[PDB]
């Protein structure tokens, strides 16, 4: 009567859309310090578990400015799609051929604008019948009302709501299959839970 | 299972509800500033896009006021029907013979009160089976908690909350069909944008 | 698909529960003058469409203190059910015969605290079929984080939520119906219309 | 049509999921005072009810430290699961045979943090066919996002969002029941309520 | 040495700075309800001890608007100084004639808006030798930012930052002095304590 | 050019006044669950450094309410006056004799509400020349606004502002002085640095 | 002893630091809509009542960026001094030289950021024995913490914090003086009292 | 009147007071990811400038923990005072010995809590005649007021509020001094700024 349609390490895929330098600049609903560390957490995470990941940007040649450098330093063979027009990513047909070729059914994501780059791929692969975890505190809007009625629409569409950390506890599901390496992770993006590490090693 | 109805700018017209210098008084939910940026936004894109305009007003002959003059000026030759009595729109007769007028079946609506002027006239038009686009930081009224209950009461009746910057995106679809114009509309409303084009003009 | 079910004045009933000056005390989502405001303003509304009017109390002999006075003065031919025991109002006999007993099929419902003397007999009424309008800001509990709690319950019942404004507009229909009688009642609750009422007489 | 499922003193259970020493320093969506108090409030009413109670931890032997005193010391004779290495609580055998062998249909949960050792046990029990009452003010997470992101996943599963009060008042039902009991959680618990006691008195 | 220059009835004026219909719509510093409350709990208070009362408005011909009903109505014979122009009060000599007539040291202001209207003549009422003391939550303005340098320019002038109930009572010393009447006015502007109130009673 | 004046634990005296079961339903610009825990804190450190205690009532016979419990139950012997008439504890003669008894140079106080019980004598005391100490954490009132208000005009009267932790460190001087017992009040008041108590003893 | 230090029109420069694009991105103490409306209501001003106005930036062949168009459109005949090492406005000659130049004593600042681009300047020019006046809601900065001490810095210095509107209330004395024009700045930049000027009209 | 003293970077020592991994889980007025950025920031100053840097922690052997492993990478060959016993740094003999040795006059101090264990010996100094420049944003608390309470403490005897940025802008000086290796600190702590440059860099 109920599914829990949980992430599995095997049958995701991540894809990070327009965290450019210039769109960065119009994230207000998120502190700059928080919303830097929350990417790179998630970053980290795609990583961890070997995720194919899907790089994609939103007219980088003009002020939108290019992709932050740690994603391409991190994914340096991802397929990485440079929209020149389409907005919405699912509207670029190499986008879709490349999010497919994957084989993968659920689609973890994050982005900026929330209610844009982020709402529209996540509404369209819904409607192609994708399940769709988004990353809400790796996406960024220009406030908190905005963000809220972005939630509202994919809510409302059968999106998943979560976060890098419950998503990486949901592909992680067991401490032991990696203690020091996911422990990593927590203590380099959890700063109180890096004093934790460090209280218990004395 | 899901189907992703997103705005046409053929299919699409522009509902502005009750922006009346009076009533804009009773608007603490967003600063006077951001919100008269906002539901001017709103304007540029509904001519940008050469969407049919309809602008109502109640009882614009007491407190409630005169339609701020922006809305007047720029769009003097759309239907403008003055509601003497009759709180929800959907109730006046003319309003609803000039809705139907443009034979559009998406519906883009914003106005003050949220949980009155905006919230009544769209419930009765998802029950005629309109699809309703709510612009939420076009809409104002009391406070916040006043916000969530009006769009709680507007969700359950199937409305779709967005704001005008992904309003504008959706209608726009490709960066492509417009660049400058459509650029223009982004600058001249988001300061933080209009900075990364001079910057990036250097 | 979709039917917008609006308050009747024919229709409706009012449902006064637990405005003890004990347990107001409790109150801290909203401040004290909101919240006055508010109850009374929902209470003047309620009188001038001369709705039939239930008020109930829990435990008065006790800490949870006797009725608020106003609400005592305004209604003194209203059904009065003081409950010695029954938390859920609608565990009582006497109350629940006392609501069927208007004949009324919708029902409008404030108190304190919101996520238990509220809540509680708006899922039963819903249960038994009622339609059931949740007056939000003439009701109050211990924080916003409760209240959302109560309104996520509530809404996923199927209770429709408001506010004593948008309750008051959509029993009222036609401002002119009334003009001056129901003018007073927002001059008196609405500080900024008062103004406007003021400044337009000059 | 909706059925008001609540909660039954007769088949209730409490599952306590992680409220550590080290894991708590994380909670910051709630102030260190009043989340102390809500859980041992929760506390105070599962064993004024005799209410079958479940106690887990999550690798307690490293910097998620141990289970908190008071817990211990209130739930002597409850089953303690001390989860080596499975994240969701419903992964570990031994949890979920104590939670069957209580008999219990609904299930009480609170813990830390809410998106994660909270939420995916939630998810799980739902998909088993139990019914999950959260106890949202005795869970704590990183910060008000995460919160609404992890309610927002669990509602849309089923799961009935609550607090400690509404709990209590839901299994109490009729104050005649026990009046100095129940007045003494509340007392106890809510400061505002035991000066209404003391005024009372005099 | 310190010396604690405290309010005396018999040494004390009051100013009513420009509280008008059209300015009050500037105030977003406070909520319209508490702001009411708190203006009028002021002249309940200048009422209570006969003080010396000074009425004044700027433009009041103009979109300024008049002076709200309330402070016409509770001192009809005190002093009003309509002024055409100046926006410092104390540039108008009819304004500092009527000051100066009450012979008193203590000046008790308050008004719209607290950066100007009141800061102004507060300012230049201090070099002149004045004891001034602003009621700070009976004084409105743009937003909080602008309030709290406000008062920075104020302390730094020597102004002796209030409220009106710290006022009532420093003025008030006994409580013996006249019980009911001063019972009265906390009742009346203090829910929570009209709360108090009405529970004693029972 | 400045002098440190630090308290000292056989030069102080502590002044709870007005910590009465109805006075406390004013404070709103703390949780009750916080400031509760506050004012036991600053309590238990008053009996750990044996310091002078005096406390004190305002109208205790009406709707001001009786002195909370935990102070009467932890300094039964303290002087105890209870005011019928004076709102400033220093116009008091009783109470002014009693703090001159404990012949103590540094004044320790809190009380409710802070811009008129607190302040009032406050500013009585730094007149006659003594150090006065203000704990603020202990000390409640309206609303942040008034708390504001109140602190501007003690610091421009030379009274040093603080909270109950602040005024302990200062007392203690040294951990190794008392650790198990001055350790004792920081577990029992600061959940947080419990949870390092109970992590770092494993 | 305090003299009323007060803006005069023929006494006043005005200094504008460092409005740069990139800089304005460090700018999240004030939402963009608003701080652009600040900034050019300050500009308004300037040339409103033809104060000698200095526009300044840093570095702005690199990443800080242009100064912003209005500023350079607004004020073509202003001396323009390009810093491309001093980050203290006043460690340059050339700026200090058309500061002097002018002949004024009064400075009026605005800039970004606050704590450092218009606070060292600040400073620097009360240590010369200039008279300045901080529009503190056009000058931005990363956070409400690093300004509060920003003010700190400044008023421990003898600054005046004032905001755009009161400066220009100061500077205008009477409203007399040219009601059309200085009504036309108020309209433009403060959308409220656009709201009432419009109502009035009709 | 007023000097301007302002930080040289020959004149001034670095003191990182007991940042250590239990005590900085007490600090809830920042958030931990901020918080963590902004202690670094400090860090990366005082090695750039070549600061004279001191290191001291309290009672580090107990629950408070150690000092967090990047300050003691960094500054292998800084005096390390761990403090046994005394709360007040000053009162350590060892840690003054330090102070004075290093010779300057300006002492630049961060560290937990901010009410005691940077206060304390930042009064303590003020006494001594050091001028004293407290880095407001990479010191914590346990909340907003216990802050604010004591900035007030600090700023009245005397102490200058700053932050990181403004404490290496006044270091710094001069952009040319440096380009790339200050760009470099900002680049690694200001997110925005770092964005900056990357699309500058296109
Ligand atoms: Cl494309
Ligand atoms: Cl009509
Ligand atoms: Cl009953
Ligand atoms: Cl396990
Ligand atoms: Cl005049
Ligand atoms: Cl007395
Ligand atoms: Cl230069
Ligand atoms: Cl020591």
């Amino acid at each position: 009567s109920f599914t829990y349609k949980r992430l599995d390490k095997n049958d995701a895929a991540v894809l990070f859309v327009d965290h450019q330098a210039g769109l960065l600049s119009l994230v207000r609903d998120f502190s700059p310090d928080e919303f830097k560390n929350n990417v790179l957490a998630l970053a980290d995470i795609a990583r961890f578990f070997n995720l194919p990941t899907i790089l994609t940007t939103s007219f980088e040649d003009g002020p939108n400015g290019p992709l932050v450098p740690e994603l391409k330093e991190m994914f340096p063979q991802a397929p990485y799609i440079a929209r020149p027009g389409n907005i919405n990513a699912w509207d670029n047909e190499d986008f879709v051929k490349a999010v497919k070729a994957t084989g993968k059914k659920q689609l973890i994501i994050a982005g900026v604008v929330t209610d844009v780059c982020v709402a529209f791929p996540t509404l369209s692969a819904l409607e192609e019948g994708f399940d769709v975890f988004v990353v809400t505190d790796a996406s960024g809007t220009f406030n908190p009302v905005v963000r809220d009625a972005a939630w509202a629409r994919m809510t409302a569409a059968g999106a998943q709501l979560m976060n890098w950390f419950s998503v990486g506890c949901e592909l992680h599901r067991d401490w032991r299959n990696d203690i020091e390496g996911f422990g990593a992770i927590l203590g380099g993006h959890l700063p109180a839970y890096a004093n934790l590490i460090q209280s218990f090693g004395t």
